[PDB]
């Protein structure tokens, strides 16, 4: 038993980690066959930051300019090209680490483990969500441009996310690895302003049955409730309604614990109407929002990975 | 900025586990240089878990019904010993992705990463605290003994716990990888109990600075402390006593923000004799004290390892 904050192990990742420099600029970059990937504003300067035309700057530049370095080893640029908003290096040598992988863009809700990597050197593992205004809450340096977010089904690094930039507010933005942005976010310095956050609904529930596997009882009640009951309320707390999909996706919870969904959502809508009255669940005084049904399941009942 | 529960990358650790078998028992272990490392009670049958005796249990055992399981690779046990309360089995081949390691026996209030594993495959990472009765709050389900913690200094894996057992409230313990117990535990399947549990103060300290940092600094107030009076109140509520070399830890996040120490002290005298009347602290509303001033420093001024 226990509940944790827990990532998935990195070791597959790690390896594909590199550092990127192209003038007096460094970054990290994800190696992946014998294509370097990394944040296109790797090619701009100080001149540039404010409103740059990349277009014009990559024109500019030749495989030359650019230097990765996988550790010790040099790699050779012998190709660059644009797509979107991450520039993709063609290098000479095909990295011999590269595990299966695939490119996937996720949803807000979901989460994924991110490895926060400073000059191609990895520094530290967390796991985070997508927040519903696009954002990630995450922790980053300067020169932690390039680090990648990711989840691993049995053997397979589905990445996810590449890290861009802090917003003024100190949450962070970032594309998937095709190179388009998660939110309306643009690769430039300009002030930009995330939408405002609501809470995960569908993960609070989540949360609570991993409360009551690991002997938190204290809040649950024999009322019941309807979705559209519920939703009213959650509403005006700044929740994400609640959908059948979101019911149906909580039924393995439901079953193990044997408290159906919507008497759990009565706890919910008294926990939100009340406060919990300086008690605790799971070792925290709020709600938390970051856990999905899936990794409720996977720490609550137990699957490793190859 | 940011701040998050942030592990060390597992890779180096990822590499050195390996599934090990004794009759219908398997648990994991970790494979460095020529020899396999797993807890003692590998051993055990149902009839042997209430008393065990672990010399009888041992010398009725051959190499040849300890089978170690590599992903597909078997090892070949070529000898076995015991060492306190871990098993050494010695194997026919070398790992060859031993890292450079050391084992080293950690002291309350410090942290490690943990890798959890089931069946010799790794699950998850993530970060806790020894706790000063000497128990972690960890996150393990059936399968996991045999998971180990660990920290990363530089290019060397320190390793400082191997997972053994859950005490009926729901906490974890286990040994340092000499084979001695962390607390006042032994490996047999008896009721024993953690003593009271403390909080960590020199680590709520640290993390109050990691919000300062970070901008969260509703909390502070110009009053000043001595070492004597902080601790008169700390004691009441639980609280570790404040020594002098606590204060000469915490130097460098006093000099990175300019609040003294025992001006950070009144603000938590403050805070334990008040709450925190609904506001939170880097997303908390409880104190935390999972963060020593090395965490902090790591996260808020970034150090990465080879
Ligand atoms: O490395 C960090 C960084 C990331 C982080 O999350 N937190 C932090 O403090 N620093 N940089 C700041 C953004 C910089 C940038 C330069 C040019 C463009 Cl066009 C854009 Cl969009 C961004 C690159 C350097
Ligand atoms: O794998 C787990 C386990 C760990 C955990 O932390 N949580 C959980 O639910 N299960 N086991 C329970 C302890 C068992 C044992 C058997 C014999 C002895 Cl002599 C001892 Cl001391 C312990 C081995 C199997």
């Amino acid at each position: 038993s226990g509940f944790r904050k827990m990532a998935f192990p990195s070791g597959k990742v790690e390896g594909c980690m590199v550092q990127v420099t192209c003038g007096t600029t460094t970054l990290n970059g994800l190696w992946l066959d014998d294509v370097v990937y990394c944040p296109r504003h790797v090619i701009c300067t100080s001149e540039d930051m404010l409103n740059p035309n990349y277009e014009d700057l990559l024109i500019r530049k030749s495989n030359h300019n650019f230097l990765v370095q996988a550790g010790n080893v040099q790699l050779r640029v012998i190709g660059h090209s644009m797509q979107n908003c991450v520039l993709k290096l063609k290098v000479d040598t095909a990295n011999p680490k590269t595990p299966k992988y695939k490119f996937v863009r996720i949803q807000p809700g979901q989460t994924f483990s991110v490895l926060a990597c400073y000059n191609g050197s990895p520094s530290g593992v967390y796991q985070c969500a997508m927040r519903p205004n696009f954002t990630i809450k995450g922790s980053f340096l300067n020169g932690s441009c390039g680090s990648v977010g990711f989840n691993i089904d049995y053997d397979c690094v589905s990445f996810c996310y590449m890290h861009h930039m802090e917003l003024p507010t100190g949450v962070h933005a970032g594309t998937d690895l095709e190179g388009n942005f998660y939110g309306p976010f643009v690769d430039r310095q300009t002030a930009q302003a995330a939408g405002t956050d609501t809470t995960i609904t569908v993960n609070v529930l989540a949360w609570l049955y991993a409360a009551v596997i690991n002997g938190d009882r204290w809040f649950l009640n024999r009322f019941t409730t309807t979705l559209n009951d519920f939703n009213l309320v959650a509403m005006k707390y700044n929740y994400e309604p609640l959908t059948q999909d979101h019911v149906d996706i909580l039924g393995p919870l439901s079953a193990q614990t044997g408290i159906a969904v919507l008497d759990m959502c009565a706890s919910l809508k008294e926990l939100l109407q009340n406060g919990m009255n300086g008690r605790t669940i799971l070792g925290s005084a709020l709600l938390e929002d970051e856990f999905t049904p899936f990794d409720v399941v996977r720490q609550c009942s137990g699957v490793t990975f190859q």
